[PDB]
């Protein structure tokens, strides 16, 4: 294949990375080093209006802006080319096309996108530039030297991302907020895998319905979807259930989207507010909490300099457990946080190693709430464009099922761990009061006798009668403690055994079994992606394509069956069993507490007769 | 490209999987389904001597034997082809060629290899078959439905793997043990990434030196390496330091290899013993233990039905901490194992969540012992065969550095966790004795007074003088406890802070930084693998190959520098700091114990004068 060139670079025309009305982008090399670069070639002012604007871009130095290195002349034409930083990974679009991102980015990746888009935007503004159309295709991805994605803006200076005024397309007036809109759509797309505003069929098919959805949108709504043809619009101010972002993050993100997806730019946020509100999210650290009675994991987004008081409030918001009722467990022991303890001084947590919260007050066992998504039907009609689109969708469904399977397993593993720890904690309490009791018996049983000690050496009868009631009261405690110990023992009604008998375990390798099926589906999907780009298949490759179409469905059905019949069913049995075990536990702790307070009441009444034994003497 | 065929199958001649003197193996498809199969075509008794042997193989049904499905006639020739199970992953050879396996398989994979080879071998024997030459190329890998490798034997009925009698090449006499030899070599290769018997240069280059090494091999040795030309042989009965297998596994594997790599078949093990000894390994479960004072992780290979007594003995073997001195910690709390408790009833562990062992007796802080491996020099001479070989080696070195970096980080993370837990445990002890003390003060300070109580109501002077010494003795305890509490406090000499200040942390992302560099090296390695197979490169591809040769070295140097300067240096500082913190801790626990025993001594002497207060009375 032929290639163009300049003094320092050359590039195959086959290795094209991007195509715009203004220019083409190819992947090329430095002739002398061999290093990869993106070559931007313009097809066609006044002459120096661009040479100037080329210069300003060369000056821009920021982590979140794709770098413009040099401006050279192509060899065959004297036309200007731009040598720009090559981004091997591609764009946010590339990422969002992965079947595993069909329902939104993983939370960690979403946060990098949020951070980098925001930092890039701000840098432009800081230099006076406006990037009229941000979109996943504009947002380039590179692997940072620490293995983390870095997102970088390029091509500054589409329908689904255009503002309602921009979607109409008068010069966009003249002076921005319009940029916040495509940012809003972009962030929603990244969070959910879908566009927020969706006419039935496609936006392009119904340009008019799309405009109606966006202008007639009620304030606060962040999405509007038409599910049937010519049907009404389902509005929402919330993220879809299928979104993977934590409730903690959803609660912060939602208001931002709502306030930058606002039609009347009168009430749009403006950049500075947007920058403040997004930075406030980005600057928060995350503390992982697991609600043991609700069977729910939580991410608490809290500032380094925030107190435990604020932490408790944030936990109440997600659990509805008031601060005073929040009992914390971490790495096998109670965690007691002083009110003014800064979050940066909290113990380190992960999703696998969270702080557990428990309450002495009854709570509904919730578990994981997720979307029930079935396989789309597979259209038997051979079609390279349709099949690749379908392959993506059905693989996307199985990926989601796999992510849920993983979360379900995690929830069960955390449950088992928290329960194990809580039982040991309760046992400490049982042992703490049992010492306290035996400790007061030793003085009570001693002082009850010390009275008669003097008699052998007229009212005392009134002292013995009230006291012998205490020993009798202590007999009632003994038998009740023996009953609690009995329940905490291996055969006890608060036994652990069921937790190892119910649900699913790592050794079951359910996640891995599903991943294997997913991997088969993903290979076929990518091949279909190849088959689409190649317009026609030869007879053999055609049949093989049709065979694997059936194989896709076969793999998907097998996965879903395993997921529902094995993963979900056993999870729901474990959950139902947990719910009863929780109920018993609360009842036991409540009875134990009562026995403990009785031990304190008895102890102090005995600490009163200890002195009343000795009278004043004549001397 | 042309393809051969049969009624049911067809295959490109380009898609060849394997080549033997007897037959070729291609990757083909069922014509009607499209399903992949291995087609084995024979090039050439008597006629039915093979039709019979083909039939016996068709009957063989085992997980660890590659399946023979059918025997069909090719279309152009009436020649017999075998349709066999296609193994998408390839062979153990394929696996061992990966740069990340240059120093042996990961322990988990090695165990699957051990299991599957053994199960396959046994199945053959159970049917009377002998597989004269097992080798990594004979051992096929498939992904099991649970995502785990399954290894399968094929091609039954090389130099480095041949027995000394076989290496000579008289009909191999007639009747096996000879098979155990290539099994021995294979397992050693899998464990270490290298052949056990290595003349200088290559075995093929020095067929004579190789035979000398193997026959003149002293008993017990499992390897023999000639490091210089015409130089002596370094024998070893142990695994190389660079081996990744745990000491626990190494201790069991080594004797097996030594006894099946035995020259004189007089003293070779024989199959049944081999099957017993290997099964005994495969049937053991693993308990992860971390020695906190030695800074060493351990895998304890123990039977389900073994007792804690046996467990302690196994731990002593790897740590040299006698049973009685072994103090166990798990998930933040002491673990007390009853002597007869079966290992299957132990708490579940992983490398990340081990049982910690500590001792009140001094131990040398060891840390991780690993091989210091430097980069090979890169030969500037362009050579497709040499460069691909070199690329593999240098990438192999960086992978090893990456695995070590990971283990070093883990060791530090475990240290930090164990220390954190131990400090809380010591604090419990401090609080347990402090209650005990105040508890006896309340009776001592009471009974010291109860004496004078009677006087106000001739020898007592002898009672007060011994007793006032006890209160004085209790004053000496109080001040000593206040000194221990002081050390356990945030400013205390047993502070935790250094552990968060020294070494490296997950947030440093050192492992990930190295992985990125490794990924760049691995892409180039695979391209070189492609460049080798293609005999010559065009001018451009040639230069690019030479450029990336320099890039390989650049990436490797950067990685090693980061590893030594950042990972290793900070690890060694953390280790040195740990060593002193351990020393203090032992001293503190020793002083605390002493204060605790004094609290018991005082307590019982006071529990004697409690009754001696009251005399017999006339009545
Ligand atoms: O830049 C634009 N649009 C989208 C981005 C095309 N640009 C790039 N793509 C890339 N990389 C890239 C683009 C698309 C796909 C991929 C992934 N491919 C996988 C297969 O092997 C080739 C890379 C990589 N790097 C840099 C750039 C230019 C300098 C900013 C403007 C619209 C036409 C110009
Ligand atoms: O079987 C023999 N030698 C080595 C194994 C060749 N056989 C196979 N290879 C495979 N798979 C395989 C072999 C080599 C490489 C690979 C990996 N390739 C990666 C690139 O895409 C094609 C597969 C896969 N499957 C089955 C078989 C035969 C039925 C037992 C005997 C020696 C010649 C016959």
């Amino acid at each position: 294949g032929s290639m163009q060139s300049t003094s320092n670079h050359l590039w195959l025309l086959s290795d094209i990375l991007g195509q715009g009305a203004t220019a083409n982008v190819f992947r090329g090399r430095h002739k002398k080093t061999g290093d990869l670069f993106a070559i931007k070639v313009f097809n066609n002012r006044p002459v120096d209006v661009q040479m100037r604007e080329f210069e300003v871009l060369k000056k821009l130095n920021h982590k979140n802006i794709v770098k413009l290195f040099a401006i050279e002349e192509e060899t065959t034409t004297r036309h200007k080319v731009l040598i720009m930083e090559f981004c091997p990974c591609g764009s946010l679009y590339t990422v969002l096309e992965e079947p595993s991102n069909a329902y939104g980015l993983p939370e960690s990746e979403f946060l990098i996108v949020l951070r980098d888009v925001v930092g890039g935007m701000n840098h432009l503004r800081e230099n006076g530039i406006v990037h009229r159309n941000i979109k996943p295709g504009n947002i380039m991805r590179v692997i940072g030297e620490d293995g983390q994605s870095v997102y970088k803006l390029t091509d500054f200076g589409t329908e689904e991302y255009l503002h309602p005024d921009m979607y109409e397309r008068v010069l966009r007036k003249d002076h921005a907020t319009v940029d916040l809109w495509s940012i809003g759509v972009t962030f929603y797309h990244a969070a959910t895998g879908s566009l927020p505003f969706r006419p039935f069929e496609g936006p392009r098919r119904n340009k008019e319905v799309m405009y109606k959805i966006i202008t007639g949108k009620p304030s606060g709504a962040i999405s509007g979807v038409q599910k049937a043809e010519n049907g009404p619009i389902d509005w929402s101010g919330d993220m879809p259930v299928s979104c993977s972002l934590s409730r903690g993050l959803q609660v912060l993100l939602t208001p931002v989207l709502a306030n930058i997806l606002e039609a009347d730019q009168e009430k749009c946020w403006g950049f500075d507010q947007f920058f403040a509100e997004t930075s406030d999210i980005l600057h928060r650290m995350v503390i992982h909490v697991f609600s043991l009675q609700q069977m729910t994991a939580h991410k608490i987004y809290i500032h380094s300099y925030n107190t435990a008081t604020i932490f408790h409030e944030l936990v109440y918001k997600q659990t509805k457990i008031i601060s005073s009722n929040q009992e914390l467990i971490y790495e096998g022991r109670r965690l007691v946080l002083e009110p003014g303890r800064l979050a940066q001084h909290f113990p380190k947590t992960t999703e696998e190693n969270p702080i557990f919260v428990v309450s002495r007050e009854p709570l509904n066992t919730i578990g994981l709430i997720y979307e029930k998504i079935s396989l789309p039907k597979v259209h038997p009609r051979y079609d390279l464009d349709g099949d690749a689109s379908m392959a993506k969708a059905i693989t996307g469904v199985v990926c989601y099922a796999c992510r849920i399977a993983s979360t379900l397993l995690l929830y069960q593993e955390l449950m088992r761990k928290g329960i194990r720890w809580l039982i040991e904690l309760i046992k400490d309490d049982y042992n703490e009061t049992v010492h306290k009791k035996t400790e007061v018996v030793i003085t009570l049983d001693f002082c009850i006798r010390n009275i008669e000690k003097t008699v052998k050496v007229m009212e005392i009868s009134d002292i013995h009668t009230k006291l012998l009631r205490l020993s009798s009261s202590q007999g009632t405690i003994e038998t009740s403690l023996q009953d609690i110990d009995s329940r905490l023992s291996p055969g006890g009604s608060l036994a652990d055994a069921w937790a190892h008998q119910e649900g699913t375990h790592p050794k079951d390798r359910n996640v891995e079994k599903l991943q294997v099926l997913l991997n088969c589906m993903t290979e076929i999907y990518y091949q279909f992606k190849k088959d689409k780009a190649e317009r026609r298949l030869a007879y053999n490759e055609e049949q093989i394509h049709k065979f694997d179409k059936q194989k896709l469905y076969y793999h998907a059905t097998k996965a879903m069956t395993h997921f529902t019949d094995e993963c979900v069913k056993k999870y729901e049995a474990f959950l139902n069993k947990s719910e009863e075990w929780i109920r018993k536990m609360l009842h036991l702790r409540k009875q134990l507490l009562s026995l403990t307070n009785q031990c304190f009441d008895i102890e102090e009444e005995v600490s009163k007769y200890q002195e009343y034994t000795n009278e004043l003497q004549e001397t």
